[PDB]
């Protein structure tokens, strides 16, 4: 509640993020603007190590679900913003289909007035010539149905959910995603009922940056409780 407090104008966001992908290692610099109000983020991505060597869009979901919109009769259902400031910590083991693996995790919290979710990803066992290191995804997004649950035993969430990424081909590259969330301070939290949250995104570019870079507007909506 004090934490919902906490978003209900436009929040600025940093992103930092540290990866290894089959040994190779590489970062991740983000910044923009979260409105919660609208379920709306705006961010932009560096790639401050060079070339990504990984396509953009398989780091999406890497990349503050405190942002979402959570309609008023759903705001008892929202553990993440419930656990502000101190923040929660969202770790993932992200499956690509017939390919490599992904292991996330991150700490989402304030920093003074902004909110920052900073990340550390191994990935292990992709297929060079793959989608993935291969670099055969569109660079685009879907809509997707993040579905979550309640882990009382953490005191926390889980979530899980398949993400679809176009490929070049016309077929599409699954990555299955298992997460869950845990609160990094000792206060209440909101341990809600299971629902789900309505994804969607597009991805695009800075026609001035030279750098290897992402920019990203997203809006999500919580869903799936019935108005009592």
């Amino acid at each position: 509640s004090k934490g919902e407090e906490l978003f209900t104008g436009v929040v600025p966001i940093l992103v930092e993020l540290d990866g290894d992908v089959n040994g190779h290692k590489f970062s991740v610099r983000g910044e923009g603007e979260g409105d919660a109000t609208n379920g709306k983020l705006t961010l932009k991505f560096i790639c401050t190590t060079g070339k990504l060597p990984v396509p953009w869009p398989t780091l999406v979901t890497t990349l503050v679900q405190c942002f979402s919109r959570y309609p008023d009769h759903m705001k008892r259902h929202d553990f993440f913003k419930s656990a502000m400031p101190e923040g929660y910590v969202q770790e993932r083991t992200i499956s690509f289909k017939d390919d490599g693996t992904y292991k996330t995790r991150a700490e989402v919290k304030f920093e003074g007035d902004t909110l920052v979710n900073r990340i550390e990803l191994k990935g292990i066992d992709f297929k060079e010539d793959g989608n993935i290191l291969g670099h055969k995804l569109e660079y685009n997004f879907n809509s997707h149905y993040v579905y979550i649950t309640a882990d009382k035993q953490k005191n926390g969430i889980k979530a899980n959910f398949k993400i679809r990424h176009n490929v070049e081909d016309g077929s599409v590259q699954l990555a299955d995603h298992y997460q869950q969330n845990t609160p990094i301070g000792d206060g209440p939290v909101l341990l809600p009922d299971n629902h789900y949250l309505s994804t969607q995104s597009v991805l695009s570019k800075d026609p001035n940056e030279k750098r290897d870079h992402m920019v990203l507007l997203e809006f999500v909506t919580a869903a799936g409780i019935t108005h009592g």
